[PDB]
């Protein structure tokens, strides 16, 4: 079987490594052809071109540093006839469309989209997610190929969900670290002990697990009402940045209590954060 | 309360938390005395066998025990301010504060003669006050929280988390930055999904499990912070992408974007030279600057 990767960064060479693993004959490019030093022993060949990396195969693997890189890469490459383009390259739901017509429009087969969802080192185990969006068939076609690295669930036809998902899951975990961080903070400068302070924190982060859904079906009914109001959240921000800064600790957190100081002004201090969804979905503001 | 004599318990302060600790100390059998600044609040726990006082110096003479749960504690101060004399009282204050906010009511209440000082922070909502699975952190005298510990049982169960009265509200703020990170994430995440046209509900069952994934990353996290060992982990600058992604995402979708604070202080990391760090590494940008981000 011939497979072409484009891009040998930390995950396009852990990409590469899982692939040659599969049994495949492997063509590689990147900027930096030099990257492929480690492959060629496995035997993997090197192409001068994107363009005769994608000749070289029917199915192109793509991992760059952002779409905005992608589309730069297939400037060139005007001929994708017969091939297969499996996109790993992170970004946003309209740069997966934007790529996935660009492809399709110079010949493509399909496009399919793939979200990653460890780091480089685990890639390649069972309990390695990748979220794939696109055809079903085209898929099935290489559910085997994407074997090799991890455990891949097909959220959609819809060549958009891997990325609308991920963007979604990446805000949640960008959320736990944001208060992490800042906890973390408090608890060092207070002389306290990091590792005893998860003993205690890390349980009641597992809890939420239960609540997340129960907000999640509150938001979905508009359900507002129910759960501890936004004017306590709130309260809850201030003795967070005055308990900070009693420690001479910087503060994070100022866009949740920007946006529920907005709510208050707006008459839902008394709603659950489920209120807050809204004053995101009616907006074009950076909070 | 285990005995046929039923001890004398204050109470000062009846919003939603307040009433449910009065209701968990008449459950427990306690003669309760209460004030609040609306007195009707009490007209609920009069059926109940609660005595309603006149001012909170009357409050604070009816029993040798003294339960606060007020707004803040400025009106904690504000009510104690006519209140003379302490001589005898404990006072077991469960009103949310800073560590300062602590030692600052703390001398109120010595400079009054009072017995002892204790700090609660009361770890669940009202409806699930006197529960054993609802948990309070006090802090102060071992000795007193030892006095205390069967009253204390009313409310559900308490640990005594340090001698040091400011313990119970450091510990809670920082409990309170994790929860609150936790739902600006949430929030975020689910203005993207419901204005995608994506249901809330599936994605909770597709998102709950990196969430108790994160009782194992956060104490890797903590054990990398003590330790000062800021190299290993998804480096700084993929998070910084994976936010202006986000951000990118959300305005595709005319949807606001919170997580400003973050976005900042990993941008700042970038340019100080630390973008190949993880998360580990933004803790010493805090810690080193008086700054909101
Ligand atoms: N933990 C992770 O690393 C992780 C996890 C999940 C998903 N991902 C995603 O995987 C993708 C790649 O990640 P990575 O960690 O491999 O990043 P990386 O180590 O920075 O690699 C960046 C890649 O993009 C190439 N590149 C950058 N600018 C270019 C340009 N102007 N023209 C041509 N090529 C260019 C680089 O080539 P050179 O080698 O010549 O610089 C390299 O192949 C990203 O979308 C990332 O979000 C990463
Ligand atoms: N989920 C929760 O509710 C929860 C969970 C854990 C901890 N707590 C903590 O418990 C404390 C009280 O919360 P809560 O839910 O009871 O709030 P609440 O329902 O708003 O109760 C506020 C209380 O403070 C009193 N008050 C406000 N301003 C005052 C003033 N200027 N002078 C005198 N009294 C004044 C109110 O008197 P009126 O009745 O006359 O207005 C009422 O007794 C807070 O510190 C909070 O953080 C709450």
């Amino acid at each position: 079987p011939h497979v072409s990767l484009i891009g040998l960064g930390n995950m396009g060479l852990a990409i590469a490594n899982c692939l040659i693993k599969s049994g495949c004959k492997l063509t590689v490019w990147n900027r930096s052809a030099e990257k492929a030093a480690s492959l060629v022993p496995q035997g993997a060949t090197v192409a001068a071109t994107p363009a005769e990396c994608v000749a070289s195969s029917p199915t192109i693997v793509i991992c760059l540093l952002n779409q905005d890189v992608v589309q730069q890469t297939l400037d060139e490459v005007i001929d994708l006839s017969g091939k297969t383009i499996i996109n790993l390259t992170n970004g946003t739901p309209q740069q997966a469309v934007k790529v996935a017509t660009l492809v399709q429009q110079r010949g493509a087969e399909s496009y399919i989209h793939g979200a990653i969802m460890t780091t480089p080192e685990y890639l390649g185990q069972p309990s390695s997610v990748t979220l794939i969006s696109g055809p079903k068939t085209a898929y099935e076609s290489q559910k085997e190929l994407l074997s090799s690295i991890g455990t891949t669930r097909h959220v959609s036809d819809d060549i958009a969900k891997a990325s609308l998902l991920d963007n979604a899951l990446l805000s949640v975990m960008s959320g736990v670290f944001e208060g992490w961080v800042q906890a973390l903070a408090i608890v060092g400068a207070a002389g306290e002990d990091e590792v005893d302070f998860a003993a205690l924190a890390s349980p009641l982060v597992a809890s939420m697990a239960d609540q997340l859904p129960v907000i999640a079906g509150r938001v979905r009914e508009k359900q507002y009402v129910g759960g501890s109001p936004i004017t306590m959240g709130l309260e809850a921000l201030e003795n967070i940045s005055e308990t900070s800064r009693e420690l001479g600790v910087g503060v994070l957190l100022g866009s949740m209590r920007e946006v529920m100081s907005e709510a208050v002004k707006k008459g839902k201090g008394g709603e659950s954060i489920a209120g807050l969804v809204p004053m995101l979905t009616e907006l074009d503001k950076k909070w």
